[PDB]
């Protein structure tokens, strides 16, 4: 049984579930400390539940939102965005990109209990438990990001709820996430590589594949074809296009690992941890928000061939298995 | 000529004796509510501070300016519980130390501006307490963010009369050039605390400055890991230079004539997660007076090297409140 923000869940009340999302990509306190950076926090909150709503008009039953506390997980604000729009909401544990320096000096012993803490006690004093795990990398782990996986994993054993990690894919980083997660003796099964759907390299994932993690193809509204004006908005979406990216589904169910595919859009609401006025440029490429998902790229996937019973394996059976604990 | 604490206004002259750079807690932003646990509890955290709040109540302190920003992580309702229980002002400040994250960093010159405003005028978090100080930092060149972080500091400040007062690396000689980007935006150096420079022995680089107007904070006087050269990490945080050492600051100061420019406090603290652990074990017994160092054991030490006691009033008492006044 699944923790969300309003509770536990059995496995079979989850349904199509989007895996790697975000209310809001912000900092730590931001959004206390300045809310009128989104308006106020009334308008995000209004933005999130239109937003929610769309998705759960088409069909979502469930997101896991991998924003941690470096990203600001307000896990009030998700429990009342949850409420609203009757979608379920597995929230995270972890360490993303930018830990702070209270983070930072930490030990993979004081980690471990911090993560142990949002999985068994509770996200705060408001006792919301997290389901999934997230961590992150760019390229070679530096020393704290491989203490932040050996306490992810240390984590993921004691309780079995499972870990999502942030890769640059570009530079086969699953590789050494994998690497260093199999030396703390984590199965396969309990880790999503993330971020994969950034590459090409249809080998590297079949490799990872093979040895038995899941593939986040998490990404498929990334694109910043048509922003060539835009510098800092091609930097952030990739200059690949959106179905380049969903053929990979494809192409990954063609070499035998369909059981292995989690997808999902990663999205987000509200946008302050980059350059001003992106969430504006973000919305007008893809307005379905969340629903991108089952309204562009389900529809586009039988259209190539994908019949609607590996579908519904790939959007429900997967992230079921996936997120129930297992010791 | 009235000052923001955190339990309301006061006027000038409520003030009294004044600590101008002090933390309650030393942390990251929303640490402190996510991991209370870290600090045994966040009671245990309060309990420790009022407990060392009255300890320098008693030895005649009314008044801290608490210099924790946002990213140290300014809890003020827990401020304003401090202050209800010790019965002592606290004023709070906004700005950005040395550790902002991605949220700030990614921010303009004219939206930090927007932000230490409303820190200033609107309030801090929908709590509508306002703060009264606007803290920035550098160690060494400037960082080109470090430099709009000046520059909106140096904007507000201007636009507010609240004062900027500063964290410097003293010995790589920062208030150099801190005090030129803030003369290049218009600002007066009475304006400006340049802190932490009891960390130099650069005697002419005190004075240069301050007779350019600017104050001087000698902020971190019960600073020395003296006695403690096993222990590398603490020696790092406190140097090697003794108390007496810098105590020795002010008076040398005072007498090359700038006893208005000279601003005195601890740099203590109760909680301090942002550094490695048990750090607070270590510093709690270099010095077990905490936050009441400086009327006790600073005091004492400069009349009997001949400090008039109508200097010393005027260096804790004349001169804070000059500094907090707002003045456009
Ligand atoms: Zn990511
Ligand atoms: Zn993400
Ligand atoms: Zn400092
Ligand atoms: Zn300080």
């Amino acid at each position: 049984r699944i923790n969300t923000v309003r509770g536990p869940i059995t496995i079979s009340e989850a349904g199509f579930t989007l895996t790697h999302e975000h209310i809001c990509g912000s900092s730590a306190g931001f959004l206390r400390a300045w809310p009128e950076f989104f308006g106020s926090r009334a308008a995000l909150v209004e933005k999130a539940v239109r937003g929610l709503r769309r998705a759960r008009a088409a069909g979502v039953r469930t997101i896991v939102d991998v924003s941690t506390f470096d990203i600001g997980r307000d896990v009030s604000l998700l429990a009342e965005v949850s409420r609203a729009a009757d979608v379920h909401i597995v929230a995270a544990t972890g360490l993303w990109e930018d830990p702070p320096l209270s983070m930072r000096l930490r030990s993979v012993e004081e980690l471990t209990q911090f993560f142990l803490r949002e999985i068994q006690y509770g996200i705060e004093d408001t006792g919301i438990r997290a389901g999934i795990i997230k961590v992150a990398t760019n390229g070679k782990a530096t020393p704290f990001q491989e203490l932040v996986l050996r306490a992810a994993a240390r984590a993921s054993l004691a309780t079995g709820v499972p870990v999502t990690t942030h890769t640059a894919a570009s530079q086969r980083d699953g590789e050494q996430q994998a690497a260093i997660f199999e030396s703390e003796g984590l199965s396969p099964s309990r880790v999503c590589i993330g971020h994969s759907d950034d590459t090409d390299d249809l080998s590297y994932l079949t490799a990872l594949a093979a040895r038995g993690y899941l593939i986040g193809l998490d990404g498929i509204p990334h694109s910043a074809i048509g922003l060539e004006d835009n510098a800092s908005a091609s930097a952030l979406l990739g200059n690949r296009s959106w179905q380049t990216r969903a053929l990979l589904i494809k192409a990954l169910i063609d070499q035998g690992y369909m059981k292995q595919i989690l997808v999902s859009n990663d999205w987000l609401f509200g946008f302050s941890s980059y350059v001003t006025n992106i969430m504006d440029v973000m919305d007008s490429v893809n307005p379905d928000g969340m629903a991108f998902i089952p309204l562009r790229v389900i529809p586009f996937l039988r259209e190539k061939g994908v019949s609607q019973e590996t579908l519904a394996g790939i959007t429900v059976t997967n992230p079921a298995r996936f997120l129930s604990p297992t010791l």
